[PDB]
């Protein structure tokens, strides 16, 4: 149905920010957002592309399972958590780009494009570098197109093995307590303007699930925590979480 | 190697309790506990049997997936969360017995028996009723045997489809944040003495996983929260969690 709820802008305003939060009630099959336009505008997926990247790597055997280790290449990078060994779990937790760049190289241009056509993922355009097109290439995806994709993943309906889809949905685990579960992926697009931060995924409850996809103008890494803060505030406002 | 650590007993003392906490460091392959004896004593698994029960139900088609709904039977029981509809996820969260009793009935005595031999689960004895043997029957399992079973489950090495094992491990999810993930199942044996409470599962960390299995004497429902409290105290003491 897609309903606008401009009251949420106050959460962006209070932090001198601009963005969009898109919610989809799976049960009632209804959508909500503070900005219907920006909800369908396509941006670089940045590290949220690690979801489909993992799916393709797993389905193609590039990655055996989620426990396979990827030795650090010894190149000390300016993010402390990247200078370690990683599996698919932690590689996604810490948005460890160089690991997913090795994935994309082995996947290749033909298989990557062929699988994103099947996934019906964003504009399906991998133009650019095989190992960086989601950071500075031609791939583009909207917040609504993220939710549409996330619903396919949630229900194990993508053109990859169900196993691939269950492994990734495990790796997307972010937060859980007696009230809710959040499986999601953070992103930060910085190589091409406008710089934006991402958070996409869903909130699982006892009796329902709420898919969400938000992005916000993000000129500095200092405000990245607002991706979750603003999102959680909207969830409280809608009484989806305490 | 298995080393004893009776210092943890102080966490039982301060709460007027007696019990055992058994830990297994997967990476270093080392075990720790405050009481090797009680760590090898076999008790009724109670609702912790919902783990092997789910695996068997899923593998035999009794349960299609984790989203399939199981209508309330209308029999109003004295636990409010039982008097509603449930899927495999919520049924396990709330230890919804009548749902898993229906699972066991459709599974049957013969298949249930064959699968617990495959799982190598406890004394493998279903003597009694197929729909209550884990509450008042002949099945018995120790805290170490729990860990041994949980280790096989974690690595997808039980004699059932990997799919079942990935679904159940999703259902075991209890608590997760940026520091750790806990997948576990609570239990409460009350129909046969000694009354005890259970907590079994594992703490997943960036660089390790710690399998744990605890039981404690539980004469009253007032102390059930100590299953997690006492366990978490031992986890803090070993710097496994903050």
């Amino acid at each position: 149905e897609w309903q606008e709820n401009k009251s949420w802008n106050a959460h962006f305003t209070e932090h001198k920010s601009q963005g969009v939060v898109v919610l989809w009630n799976e049960n009632k099959q209804q959508g909500f957002t503070n900005n219907l336009k920006r909800a369908n505008q396509a941006f670089l997926p940045a590290s949220t592309f690690k979801i489909p990247n993992s799916l393709i790597a797993l389905d193609l055997g590039v990655v055996k399972d989620e426990h396979q280790v990827f030795k650090w290449d010894g190149q000390t990078r300016d993010i402390a958590t990247w200078n370690r060994d990683h599996n698919l779990i932690t590689a996604m937790k810490y948005s460890v780009v160089p690991v997913y760049q090795e994935f994309a190289r082995q996947i290749g241009e033909a298989r990557m494009s062929k699988m994103l056509h099947a996934f019906d993922y964003g504009n399906e355009d991998i133009s650019g570098n095989v190992d960086s097109f989601w950071l500075d290439g031609g791939i583009r995806i909207s917040a609504t197109e993220q939710i549409s994709f996330l619903r396919k993943l949630y229900h194990n309906k993508l053109h990859v093995s169900e196993r691939s889809q269950r492994i990734v949905k495990q790796a997307m685990l972010t937060e859980a307590n007696g009230d809710y579960i959040i499986a999601a992926k953070t992103g930060y697009s910085t190589r091409i303007e406008p710089k934006i931060g991402w958070w996409v995924g869903w909130v699982e409850l006892d009796d329902n699930v709420w898919f969400f996809a938000m992005n916000m103008d993000m000129p500095t890494s200092d405000g990245l925590g607002l991706r979750q803060a603003i999102t959680k505030e909207v969830l409280k406002q809608e009484k989806i979480i305490p």
